[PDB]
């Protein structure tokens, strides 16, 4: 009887960041409760200022990364405010039945929906908005997330012994579509009924304008630079929900990986890229040994470097000079 | 002695059933005979009434499945009638010398020629026409399906238990590259060979004018959608003989999958989304827990709801609630 | 102290062959060092005669192998001659730290460095030049190559039991981006300079004009085509740093495939393809079981065929009637 269950309520936070919870579950199953509010909401890409009609959950592209544990129950409030102007719902890949949740929480703008489903299967998943008739259209304006179902014990490795992660941080990766005229310029549009055959149309040509971490060329740089310290346990959950993606850590590896972020399989050890098929979270931990700036990307170096792929780590400690040392520093 | 082993013929059905066949083998070795018909047809893709020259297999795209044990012997009788007009042969990834049979099996139009393979290794496979220096044509022009070579045993999980499927489909999914002009409508061709250069162009932007499940837009949906009931095990087989893709069942699961197709590796469990390589068959089993309508898609979602890579399920049975449930339905 | 350590100087070979050295570690832990010689060069990609100016490690597109066991150090003089003109470095995918080196290791043209780092992990990796700014350009003009780090005591299977090879071959893959004009014919450039801004826009397509192995269309067949024998067990290493392939052995398999290349997790067995995402390498080892002729491919087949991703390899032995024959060969 889910009424006698412990009810526990999230406040999420922004991508990278991800809400408290514990790796090892502390309770018996709960009634996990998540509110997300719709917004619709004009976004800027890129360093040349190209302006989106961004479709968010809460706000942000990804949107807010939800942790729960495997048999818990999650059950979301979402909300479409009336200052929105389209339908939209929710698809969890955690949940089963009714097209994810996607057939259960269609939400014109004005009204709100609650959904519970069970979440039986552990891994990290992605949630996307779909619309029948429109989905890629709401996923590629970046109506998408994930959830986390941790294992009640905590992550293992591929020898059934603990992998406890001291940081955790989520990194949505977002195909957009720009429309583009015949001479190679964006067009912005007055109403989504009058970009919809121009976003189809961008769409149909599968090359994304902009392949960006947490919704915008750099976002993860600078000020927004994920940070770690020499001997910390790092997850970074990744998602792609439309296309593949290659994550690498530059100057590092994945120590564990879960590509396809499915816990119950045992992760692959030692990875330098590993593919995150479209559709998919993946899971990688790293123990840093090295202190320094590394670049985290995707490893078609031209949708990191050109497209906007590619954020970084700034790492503090000290450096190690048996795995790494400039013999010879360079010169003429 | 081959001569001294039980034949059997095989009568193949059209994609996305497959031939009827014991998961467990309850004879020894045999040599499994099967006949297959060279078809150049013309074939409506899409909504739009868009007409191609396909080359097929037995009348349909994908081929049709092809289904026997490990160490069987798969002896094929080709036949290329003399109401087509162009070269053809057969290359099975089953198989092992001679360009998978591809150097064995040209015939031109009024030939025929019967290849035998001794199935050594499990899994299922693609198989694809492939006449030297015209490859992808031939492919990318549906003339590829799959087959599978079960275990002697049947099919076994990560523990290796069994697992067996009450129903098995087999869904062919097919890039087309429809030549444009530069305004961007289809051309269409008067010969063969009046095509082959703009079918070269065509292909080599890399970027497919469709992509179809069971041969056209919409083929596995209404009248002829994939079933299942509640509770009942199934088996897809997904195949792609030229590029990547990565099927999802909306509202379900890949519960045990072997993503690149062989059946001695264990499966990887509980996948959202999984990555089936280009030249390569998969399979994915799940055991239904919802009723209602499913979507099954290659989740690069404009390649599904754009390009036609999308097909569903019509499940019968029970509702769980406590595995889904609409809390508060959509409201003001 | 690694000056107490033994150090041995390693001599390269260019690609697809790959420098001597012992599967099991015949030693303890080494310093094993390494010179390359950066080469800007022109070099002619195609059978119509398109030249393009590459960048290269060693004058070889890919770079060669380099080989060591895990736990020895790596020491790499990198020279970069006043005959090149730009800037460079190198980064391991191998290494911890540095951004893989890259940091560390930036020469001007008349400069030199001697970096180390120690092989911690087993696998093959990527290596490729990496100058801050202009990072896919140098990638995708043919700076990168692949590094192996065995185990020490060499390559096991997905049991624990040994597989040695008998042969190894090293297939580089590059996706090359030659700027076209609106009319498709390439361009080409008065200098480097001249180059970059049709080099990003071309890079930008996502597009590959051309996908080589060993650096040109062809360039693995005739009198360099790959050779074996019936019943040698080969490997072969294949490296895309920048874009996923699908390799493939047409008329074979891959016997045990660590796709992603790191020798600590158990292999994949009896693939007919595989996906190496872009910024990986990744083995094979297959044991040839018929003479003849075989294609290896990527098997997105319009990118073998049509863009260059194909090379051969001539057996030589017995043919096997029970694995495969012509029952009745082709006739009308
Ligand atoms: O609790 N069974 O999904
Ligand atoms: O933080 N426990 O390993
Ligand atoms: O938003 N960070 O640069
Ligand atoms: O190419 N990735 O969907
Ligand atoms: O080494 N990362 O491009
Ligand atoms: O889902 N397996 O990483
Ligand atoms: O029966 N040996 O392939
Ligand atoms: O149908 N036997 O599990
Ligand atoms: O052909 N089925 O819609
Ligand atoms: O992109 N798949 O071949
Ligand atoms: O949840 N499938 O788009
Ligand atoms: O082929 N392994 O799924
Ligand atoms: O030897 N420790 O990397
Ligand atoms: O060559 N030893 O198996
Ligand atoms: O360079 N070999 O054809
Ligand atoms: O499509 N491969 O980067
Ligand atoms: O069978 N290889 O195209
Ligand atoms: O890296 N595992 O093949
Ligand atoms: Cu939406
Ligand atoms: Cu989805
Ligand atoms: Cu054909
Ligand atoms: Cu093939
Ligand atoms: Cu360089
Ligand atoms: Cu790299």
């Amino acid at each position: 009887d889910i009424s006698t269950l412990p009810r526990v309520k999230v406040d999420l936070v922004k991508p990278p960041f991800v809400h408290a919870h514990d790796q090892v579950a502390k309770t018996g199953p709960r009634v996990v409760e998540f509110t997300m509010t719709i917004e619709e909401k004009k976004l800027v890409i890129d360093r040349e200022g190209t302006e989106i009609h961004a479709m968010t959950f809460n706000g942000s592209v990804p949107g807010p990364l939800m942790v729960v544990h495997e048999n818990d129950y999650v059950e979301l409030r979402l909300i479409n405010p009336d200052t929105n102007t389209l339908l939209h719902n929710i698809d969890f890949h955690a949940a089963t039945g009714a097209l994810g949740g996607g057939a259960l929480t269609q939400v014109n703008p004005g009204e709100e929906t609650t959904l519970r489903f069970k979440a039986t299967k552990p891994g990290v998943f992605v949630y996307h908005c779909a619309p029948e008739g429109m989905v890629p259209w709401h996923v590629t304006s970046g109506m998408n997330g994930a959830i986390m179902v941790l294992p009640r014990d905590g992550l293992k490795d591929e020898k059934g012994q603990p992998l406890t992660y001291d940081k955790i941080y989520y990194v949505g990766e977002q195909d957009f579509y720009v429309p583009k005229d015949e001479a190679g310029n964006y067009k912005k549009y007055e109403t989504p009924g009058e970009a919809y055959e121009d976003a189809v149309k961008a769409m149909r040509t599968l090359t994304p304008t902009h392949i960006v971490f947490n919704g915008a060329v750099g976002a993860l740089t600078g000020d927004h630079a994920l940070t770690a310290a020499v001997g910390e346990r790092v997850l970074v959950v990744h998602s792609q929900a439309n296309r593949d993606t290659r994550p690498h850590l530059i100057g590092g590896h994945g120590d564990y990986v879960w590509a396809t972020g499915k816990f119950r399989n045992p992760p692959d050890l030692d990875q330098e890229t590993w593919l995150i098929p479209g559709g998919t979270a993946g899971a990688a931990f790293y123990t840093f040994r090295q202190p320094g700036v590394y670049a985290y990307v995707n490893h078609n170096l031209i949708e990191a470097f050109e497209l906007g792929a590619a954020g970084h780590f700034k790492v503090t400690g000290e450096w190690n000079d048996d795995l790494m040392t400039s013999v010879v520093k360079p010169a003429s």
